[PDB]
């Protein structure tokens, strides 16, 4: 009945192992974090070597113990399929969460359409983003379904571009339109000139007819580029006696 | 025939087992709980560590009656297995159970849009997620479901920001129209002045002229403050002389 | 060729085994009934209990005929795996089959809309729901697809809210319209009035202009309260003068 | 030279094996078929009883001509895999197969939509529904994806409930549309009139306004009940001097 | 060095082996194909049963060469494994290539919809089914796609089913319109006449009212059916005066 | 410290080993080849071949170093199962890179909507396929995608059809239309008149009377007959003083 | 006590083995890299190489310190899984981060649809390739998602084509509009005359007749050609007298 040993065997080499373990942890990812592969990287791959460490210990201590080994494998292996499918989720949230840190398609603060939804965007933390729509609302979207997922961004590209559509009525003049448009893009300050420049016939449409006018701005001038040469091509057009045609439609008339 | 001394061999190592068994996880969620890690990660880890080993107890009790021990594993894990798969369900929606609490995105009586239905949030159990529609109904939605979808949240931003789009006749007054506007929302208390404040001229419409109007304003504030400056542009836009055009249509005339 | 005693062995092994296995779960689920943990947990992890003695009963009673102890494992375990996958899609309709008795996020009688199919709930059986479409269908969702969806819930909220949306005509009086709603339900005896009670501008619309009338009921209540408003707003707004519009559009005429 | 002995060991253990194996089948449904369990749940079952006896009787077999013994478990359960692989579809098939029969949410006979799809249903074999749409298409659905679905059934409610929009002109009277259409479900004998019976003003709509009425008949009476009932309100409105408005349209007249 | 005897032993072995396993297969599905239980369930299980023999002859004949026979279940299973992955995509188009030739819900010939596709049906290969839309085009469905989706069957009904839904103006004869229509169908000799024949007051349109005509004909005759009776309706109610009414529209007018 | 000849055992067996591997690949698709099966069944069956002997000799060669050979099944195996993983996606793009190969439901030049993209086919290599819509773009198919997905192939069959719906005024000569139609497709050439030909009155529509004309043609002409048969019934209806009539619409007029 | 001769055996062999490791895949992917099989099909293969060389050396410099051997392939494995499971995502992106390098179906600079999404691409990266909308937004989209999709190239075909669809007015004149028309595309010098090359009378329209024109270019031309072509079929037209009818339609009116 010393043969109680064995249950001082256990507790033995469970804390020998235990402080073993985390010992060898702070000391994998002491040489990882030194080879700065990554802040969480390091986490995840020495919390791992830690965590087999304190795997092996157990069977060992209840070896000594007599349990028989094999069935340690069995119950923490699948125990651990256990842990492993419940944060299964998560886990692939971290991925993108590491992945969305380095190459950072969208960097803090840019204004991106990702998942559809679309906001200038806040922080990257571990498991999720959140973004704020220009509109005053927070929207948190899961790393994975943003890294599974188109990453449209507007803001790392510094020059945007505008595209007006505009319509005038079918007897109006070809040239005139193109013309007092060519010098209206021409007056503005905020338009790159040496850039795409175009202003051309688009369109025969329903009621009307189509000019379509694209010219390229600053990242910041564009959305104020648009408003400010919109506020004109409706006054140079009134002025030079150009209509936009109400929607237009012939009838033919007959009494019954 | 004191062989059956096995039989009690067995119930003295499953009574003995499932007794050192259910002190292990009481202490074990003892440190766990006083680490104060989370509240149901120690129901989680700690009634697994009381569970394996009450599952090692099954195998030494058994394999002193005569159990093969290689087909208590089977056995066993196999119909873990079953209670896996039917509760597997469930078990993801307890992760974010824990996920939804710690982070929460949105937090009880917010108003939030997550999964297309949108409502006030009542509290997040277990594995659910009650709300209600600011129209008097419960809508109960599955804690995963939740996790894996944007969640998009009205209320932690306290400054929301409306926007008016309206329209005026083709030959009404481009400056006025702007004019009567910036003064509309220079009158109102409500509206912070210091954020973003425009007013212009958008879009070219069919029958009509649209002018877009951008105000933030407190969040609790932001609806009465639409409903108050609507109340007022449809007076101030009519006693200026200004028409909110019906649906214009230009008919050529044919007798036939 | 007394050796065909195993064949014996094995009918006295399968019979011992078969009649301590039925007994150790109607004694298993003895405990779990009273512990009331559940009706179906109790029948579900009890008949599994039973379950997995019968196959340790077979592997004894087949090693004492000689059969390898290794491919009962393999026979049994895959041909249960059989078994398994066949009924592996009901047995997931009985997750939410005890989940919804529990939780029951709508009772027997509650009008929901979950799955997007609405109806008065009869019974949550094993399997599947039951419900009636106001309409006098039976519907019958699988409890599975259930308890993965929204769960929309008209009842268990017994105070309900309507929202008329009604129009004007461009000149009629802003203001007038405002007085003789607000005093319409300020006269309904089944309207709260203490609760949410807002009655403004909401929409410059197309041929008309929208008021929005909000106003919380009971929850029995809310279906007529609807009814018995329009039925008066219609007369109270055609006594007073005001119209309807219908759909207005203005031609701008020419003879070609 | 006689350790071919084992060549004849084989053929009398698969063969000694494979009789002992087709007649314990015969003998476990035997107890299931009058257990009166099920049809085809004895078939499934037994056929798999039936088979793990010639999955054994094949390993001794072999083992006597000396085969590995451990790799007659990996080519037969792995080529089991394959067998299962392939006919894992349809395995899900008879899931419902049997699952559709009993319980049977629709019976023989009934019009049910489920899965889209809307017919009266003739038989509910194996594998698959067979149904008629009232067109007369023969539309098979697998039975999986029925029970994977919502089952809606019309017949199995005996009393349904008819609803009919109706609209008039705006000055139409707001209580004679009331009492001409009270006064026609209250003359009709198909008509339940202890059930609800509603008539109301339902909607200020575009160019009309629509009064609903609902009506519970008999499950057969119903699709006639309607038809009936309409072929009178259209007379009894006509003959009383309500016009059912042609689409309205105020046109604001101008000459350019 | 006549362990060499070894590289004898596998080239013996392998095709002492290769040999009895040809034939066996040609043996079982000897069996199988005068059990007559199919064409290809013969080929996909006995050239099985000829392939877990080649399976344990490579085992047998490796091992007297010195191969750990471990490591060849290993092999081999893993590297079946990987034909299996490759060709498991097909092999469930073999499993519905079986099971559309058996059951035929659409035998060659029909036309049929099935997976929204829909045409007539020339072929079910092994894999895939040609079609044929009436249209000229040949479409090729992979034999999986068909199989879990509803097969719709416009043939093997005999007796299909037309719907007229026509329009007359709102002052029609609502009994001469029954008795012109009553009349019409009558006087047809391709319509079942004791079948269902309905002619009523379906729907009080827009600018119309509708009635709709229900008349069961043969199967081939259904198309002409309607072409004849069509041309027929158009004539008998412009001779009898019923007006087919343009799209009626009320305009109530002002002078601005 | 001659137990380092075990390290050259290792580099005589790898060697040994490699070199009897690279060639029973060479000699077991040197019989697949003259076989003829295919020419990637060859590379990915005997390159299989091939590899599982360089698995065998790792172990042997390891083994003699002194590596515990059921470590290198776990090593090989699982880090096997990598580069299965990453490969998995287009190990499944070449079965159907074969799968198109042969069958081919399209064969190189046919014009085919598959996956709803619709174009001229190239080249189907091994991953994907290559196609040109008629618009002058390059769209490339992974053959996976493909074939999942409905063929749809318009080439295979020489014989297409063409349909032509055209309205008339509602007053037009119900068989005159008739009969100038028949007589245009009379004098076309092009048009296969022992094949389906019909012409006939389709649909009572809402501002016109529909005609619908069913003709084959030969796949090649199909495009032109259309064009050519339009370019006809427009000058031959006009010319014989039918009206292809613009939207209809009656007004009742009405001043207020 | 020299027992902890092991733990310095394990020092030992763990840096004997991670320097034999680390030397074996620079050995590896130096023929590799040589052999120019690819730049990360040698980073993947070789860093498995000399991965599985540090993982064998794990377990013999465990089972000299005393760790069981069959729970080192245990931890390891299973911890390997772990890796696998959270970089699985990521490693499906490598694959199609290598095929889209190779076949290159879309390179640098290329104007590409694919997964709805399209514009010019910059660089395609190991994960994820970037793109720009010639709107002026970078689009950062997933290698995996990619390959799985159609990928479609406007670039890669050096010759174009365009599709103008024109109206006229009923009575125009069939030939002049064709004639117009031929000569318009006969003029211009950007249009391959060779090529296809179509003028036809393709829709008898609801208010117009619709003439299409096909006519192939250079593709840097393309964009160019059309609004050349169109700026020209506006005056062309207007000169010779055609309209593009406003959208037409025939009143027939009614004093009530």
């Amino acid at each position: 009945l010393s043969y109680a040993v064995n249950i001082v065997a256990a507790l033995a080499i469970i804390i020998v192992g235990l402080i073993i373990a985390r010992m060898i942890s702070n000391a994998v990812n002491r040489l990882m974090i030194s080879r700065k592969i990554d802040a969480t990287v390091a986490d995840f791959l020495s919390a791992l070597v830690r965590y087999g460490i304190i795997a092996f210990t157990l069977i060992a201590a209840l070896g000594r113990v007599g349990v028989q080994t094999a069935s340690v494998i069995a119950v923490l292996g699948a125990a651990g399929l256990a842990v492993g499918l419940a944060l299964q989720g998560s886990l692939s949230n971290l991925a993108a969460g590491v992945l969305l840190v380095m190459f950072r398609p969208f960097r803090a603060g840019e204004y991106v359409d990702l998942g559809g939804v679309a906001g200038t965007v806040l922080s990257v933390q571990i498991f999720s983003t959140t973004m704020r729509t220009a509109d005053g609302k927070i929207i948190v979207i899961p790393n994975g379904k943003i890294i599974a997922g188109n990453i449209i961004n507007f803001s790392r590209e510094p020059v945007r571009r505008n595209e007006f559509i505009i319509g005038v009525a079918y007897d109006s003049d070809i040239d005139q339109v193109k013309q007092i448009l060519t010098n209206i893009i021409q007056s503005e300050d905020r338009i790159l000139k040496d850039r795409e420049m175009t202003v051309r016939l688009n369109e025969l449409g329903a009621s009307s007819i189509n000019f379509v006018v694209r010219v390229w701005s600053n990242s910041g001038d564009l959305q104020n580029v648009y408003w400010d040469v919109l506020e004109r091509i409706k006054r140079e057009f009134d002025a030079a006696g150009i209509s936009f045609p109400y929607p237009q439609m012939d009838v033919n008339f007959k009494r019954v």
